[PDB]
């Protein structure tokens, strides 16, 4: 009581808070999706057109290699199922009503104030999914999860609460998208992500928006001793801005994350992509990893890496092709060492695609496209090594599409 | 004169404008130094004490291999006199008024707007040295200058202007420094440098401040096409707050740049140091190295390589030892490809002397502040290869009492 006032003051005194980052998005010129959605109880029954679009950000109707599905339209969950007895999938409305204990993680790692993106989801009670997976159990098959803008120009708030208990793994799939011709519309999409002491989690993410979409996530994860976070994001299509700084917070002793971005900046676009690490305890691990191109939009590759405890290590490293006459990429590294027993290293580089294996490749019969699709598939897929394998084959169409239309 | 109200006004309305980095300094604390200084003809009858100041910056008394010598005392030019008739060598007060047309490079590279201290430099009619190499000639010796704070607590406000004519060369030694007793103080000192078609200028500063001096540096160099700037900065001796940014413009076809710090942070210190090179024609060409090291103060490696041009190449290293239980490194540095022909390449590493070098050394006899002496003396003298031959001895012996005195 006394602390849902305090909270919903904070987000109030919030509602001007710019971002450090990105376009500034006028909040009042999105009508706020729909909280009333029609529930789906058999993904199969969709249409053939929905059931495409879900299969191109990596979410299966037919839950064939799935471990449970969740899919919200706009701001209200549509289904929510489960094939897995060591999981457990709820929205996070039933959630915090089910177990009392839940408040004590939500809008916690998250600040409800740390943005006008932030204080609008919190103002909005927003709904999402809440996943846990009980100590010491493993998830057979990835969790599948669904964000879909339905609406002409809406907002969508959604909250997502995700714990990995103690020794436990979970695997996860999301993907994001739009209803076919859906161009106008803002994602604010704010996930807390706890993984207790020796537990696993994998999160992989498929953006897959319009032309005229802006997309605010803020994630923050923490990982206790001997915990394990590996993030792969993948955004090769078009968006107007994506904004997006995940922090993991490396909290007990040998902790460690592996953060992987791929992406392709089309004309029009601004990609704001940084992933930030803090080195809270001793023995603590990051791996950093952005392969990025631009076909003329901007790509802007931020990374931070922040070493507190002694026997910490981490890596950054960040590559970004520029392909055409326009647009442009830029680096952006943060290193801070405040201890003396830390390792934090990071390369950056940014340019020109290697003009000798182009042309190695035209002499084997390739077109420039082609060959250049060859090469960019090469320098992509070291961002994606590791993701589940059934993704991978839609993600190469999609790389291939894009050298091959240049 | 239509131009002068203009700079003015300009210059007013920045007197209060913050610098992006570094403490803010009010301004109105300290007491510009005095305007007046009793001409010093020869340098050799200077008092023991500050020939022994000189020498601990680089600067000769004897004039031992040098071309000529140009010293400021607080505000006012104290000495200056050439050896060789090549070099032009004359106060930017007395140079102003000798020819009409230095006005058409008097506070163009840096705008007198920049912040408050180039604005207070500006709006205090700062001297300094200008210096001109006429086209085809070459100092035989270097040029040495000379910065002191002799006061208990001014603001010394300098302008210095560098023109390398056409196919010339000038080496030149600056070292900055203080009178003895010397605690408090701010030195604002604006530099521009221009290099014209084919020319090279060479370029080493030393600075001994103290414990409570604060350092604005504000330099801005202009590289014609073929031209050569190499810069060396070496800052090892504790000083409150050093914030320097200096930007290098790779104007013509073929331009190089060598920038290269090298620093010792020490308890109850900032140094917040960057290099910016710009790629603004084809060919060009940056290499920017900084090694430093923390013993207690707060160190910053800033690094900005913005490419606009067709075929440039660019690469930045950065390297910050932390060595104390106290201190932080920090390494920032921004690489921005606005083209797709360009190569822009970085390596950051911050954090711990190598366990097992320390190791071997003491082995080998050594007690771990020698050891560690000998690490950072491999480790710094990569930052200063190619200063001349002279000066290395003395920036060994700090190096070396340095780690001793750990």
């Amino acid at each position: 009581q006394t602390e849902q006032v305090s909270l919903k003051k904070r987000a109030e005194s919030a509602a001007e808070k710019k971002a450090a980052f990105g376009e500034d998005f006028e909040l009042e010129k999105y009508e706020e999706g729909s909280k009333v959605s029609k529930p789906i109880e058999d993904l199969q029954s969709l249409d053939e057109e929905s059931k495409k679009t879900l299969l191109q950000v990596g979410v299966i109707p037919s839950e064939e290699g799935r471990s449970g599905s969740f899919l919200v339209l706009d701001n209200a969950v549509s289904h929510s199922t489960l094939k897995d007895k060591n999981v457990e999938l709820m929205s996070t409305h039933k959630a915090m009503e089910k177990y009392e204990w839940l408040k004590d993680y939500s809008w916690k790692l998250v600040q409800v104030d740390a943005d006008k993106y932030t204080a609008k989801t919190y103002l909005e009670d927003a709904d999402g999914y809440f996943i846990r997976v009980p100590a010491g159990k493993k998830t057979s098959m990835p969790v599948q999860t669904c964000l879909m803008l339905g609406s002409k120009k809406a907002a969508q708030t959604v909250h997502n609460i995700i714990i990995v208990e103690e020794g436990a793994t979970l695997d996860i799939i999301t993907g994001c998208t739009t209803k076919k011709g859906v161009e106008e519309g803002l994602h604010l999409g704010i996930s807390e992500m706890y993984i207790k002491k020796g537990g696993t989690l994998n999160f992989t993410m498929i953006h897959n928006w319009a032309e005229q979409i802006g997309v605010r996530p803020r994630t923050v994860v923490s990982v206790e001793e001997g915990g394990t976070y590996v993030s792969n994001y993948i955004c090769l299509k078009p968006v107007r801005s994506v904004q997006t700084y995940p922090t993991v917070r490396l909290e007990g002793e040998g902790a460690v994350t592996r953060l992987n971005t791929i992406a392709i900046a089309h004309p029009g676009s601004e990609l704001d992509l940084g992933s930030k690490a803090i080195f809270n305890a001793p023995g603590t691990r990051a791996e950093l990893i952005s392969r990025t191109i631009t076909i003329g939009g901007r790509l802007i590759a931020r990374g931070e890496m922040i070493g507190n405890a002694k026997g910490a290590k981490g890596h950054l490293e960040c590559k970004g092709l520029v392909l055409t006459d326009k647009g442009s990429q830029l680096a952006i590294p943060i290193l801070e060492a405040n201890v003396d027993d830390i390792e934090l290293t990071h390369e950056a580089a940014v340019g020109k695609i290697a003009k000798d294996q182009v042309e190695y490749l035209m002499a084997r019969g390739l077109t420039e496209d082609e060959a250049v699709g060859m090469i960019i598939r090469g320098f992509l897929d070291v961002g994606i090594r590791g993701i589940p394998e059934e993704l991978k084959e839609e993600i190469e169409n999609t790389i291939a599409q894009t050298a091959l239309g240049m």
